[PDB]
C-alpha cells in the first residue's frame, strides 16, 4: 500500500495539491492508503489501546452499564448465542459527539445527542484526544482531496463545522472462542474512515474493480452489507507501526459522483485476540451533501437522518432506540 506523509497544515500550495492528487490516485487504484503518524499521534493510538483493552477486562456486568438512552455512545456485547466452550464474542465502545444535558440539541431531544457513558475518566481523556488528532487528520485530507479535484481548497469545511464525528472501538475475539464469524462485507457512512490496529491482523478490503457495479448505500435500497463476501479480490491490511489506515466512505462516493469509491471492508477472526479503532469523519449533523461535480443537481443526503435510523437498525432493542421510539424522535 502507499504511506503518505500529511503536511501539518495544508495551504494550497504546489506540494499540496500534488499529494491531494496523489491521494486520489491511491484511492482510486487501491480503495485505501496509509498516513504516516507522527509521534504524537502515535502515543495517542496507544494510549487509546490500552484504554481500551483496560476496559475489555472489566466485568460484563460493568461494560454493560455504560449505556444511555440518549445516544448510541457506549458498550455493546455483540451476537446473539453462546455456547458452553465458546463464550467470547466481540465487543464495541461507540464514541459519538459527548454532549451533557446542559446542551440544547439534548434538552431539545435531538435524536442521538446525549453524553459518552464513559467507564473511567482516563479513558475519556485518552479516546477525547485521540478523536482530535483523527480529526485534524481528517480535515487535512479533506482539503488535500478538494485540492486533487481542483475544487476549493476550503470546500468540505462548512459541511463538516461541528461535524457529527464518531468512533468504534473494537475487540473481536479469537476465533476458537467465539461463535462469531467476524464482520461480513459491509460500507461505511461517512465522508472517510480512519482506522488503527494492533499487530494480529483480520481487516480486509476491496479495491475498485474496473467494471464492477457498487450499490450505493446511502441509499436504503442499496445496502452494500454483504456484497462481494466471497468474490476475489480483498486485499488483507498487513499492520505495520506507525501508521493509520484512510478510505473513503459513502458519503465521498456521493459526492464526487463515484469518482471515488466507498471502499468495502471485512473483518476475519485471528487465533488471538484483536483490537482496532474505526473513526468515521463526517458532516455536521444537520447539513446535507451534495454533488461536487453536478452543480446544477438538486440531490442531497442528510447525515443526521442516515445516521439515527442506521444506529436504530442496528440496535433495535438498545434504550436509546426504544428512548427514540417512545418520544417519537425522529421528528426533530
Ligand atoms: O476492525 C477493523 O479494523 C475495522 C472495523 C470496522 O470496519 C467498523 O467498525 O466499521
Ligand atoms: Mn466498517
Amino acid at each position: 500500500l502507499q504511506t503518505f506523509e500529511l503536511p501539518t497544515e495544508v495551504t494550497g500550495c504546489a506540494a499540496d495539491i500534488s499529494l491531494g492528487r496523489a491521494l486520489i490516485q491511491a484511492w482510486q487504484k487501491d480503495g485505501i492508503f496509509q498516513i504516516k503518524t507522527d509521534s504524537e499521534q502515535d502515543r495517542k493510538t496507544q494510549e487509546a489501546m490500552a484504554a481500551s483493552k483496560q476496559f475489555c477486562k472489566e466485568p460484563l456486568t460493568f461494560k454493560s452499564s455504560c449505556v444511555s438512552d440518549l445516544t448510541y455512545s457506549g458498550y455493546v456485547a455483540s451476537g446473539e448465542e453462546v455456547t458452553a466452550g465458546k463464550p467470547d464474542f466481540p465487543e464495541i465502545f461507540t464514541v459519538c459527539k459527548d454532549l451533557s444535558v446542559g446542551d440544547q440539541r439534548v434538552k431539545a431531544g435531538w435524536p442521538c445527542h446525549g453524553p459518552v457513558p464513559w467507564p473511567n475518566n482516563t479513558y475519556q481523556k485518552s479516546m477525547k484526544t485521540f478523536m482530535e488528532e483523527l480529526g485534524l487528520a481528517g480535515e487535512r485530507l479533506l482539503k488535500l482531496t478538494a485540492l486533487g479535484f481542483e475544487l476549493p481548497i476550503n470546500t468540505f469545511t462548512d459541511l463538516t463545522r461541528d461535524g457529527w464525528h464518531h468512533m468504534r472501538v473494537l475487540r473481536f475475539p479469537p476465533q476458537t472462542s467465539t461463535l462469531s464469524r467476524g464482520i461480513g462485507a459491509h460500507t461505511d457512512y461517512g465522508l472517510l474512515v480512519i482506522a488503527a490496529q494492533d499487530d494480529v491482523g483480520g481487516l480486509y478490503i476491496r479495491p475498485p474493480v474496473e467494471g464492477e457495479k457498487r450499490n450505493r448505500n446511502w441509499l436504503p435500497g442499496e445496502s452494500s452489507a454483504g456484497m462481494f463476501e466471497h468474490d476475489e479480490p480483498w486485499t488483507f491490511v498487513t499492520p505495520t507501526p506507525g501508521v493509520w489506515t484512510v478510505f473513503p466512505g459513502d458519503i465521498l462516493q456521493f459526492m464526487t459522483g463515484g469518482q471515488l469509491l466507498s471502499t468495502p471492508h471485512k473483518v476475519k477472526l485471528n487465533t488471538r485476540e484483536r483490537f482496532a479503532c474505526a473513526y468515521f469523519h463526517e458532516p455536521n449533523f444537520e447539513a446535507s451533501a451534495y454533488p461536487l461535480f453536478e452543480p446544477s443537481a438538486n440531490e442531497r443526503i442528510h447525515a443526521g437522518e442516515h445516521f439515527t435510523n442506521m444506529f436504530m437498525r442496528c440496535y433495535p432493542d438498545r434504550i436509546t432506540t426504544q428512548r427514540i421510539n417512545k418520544e417519537n424522535r425522529l421528528a426533530h
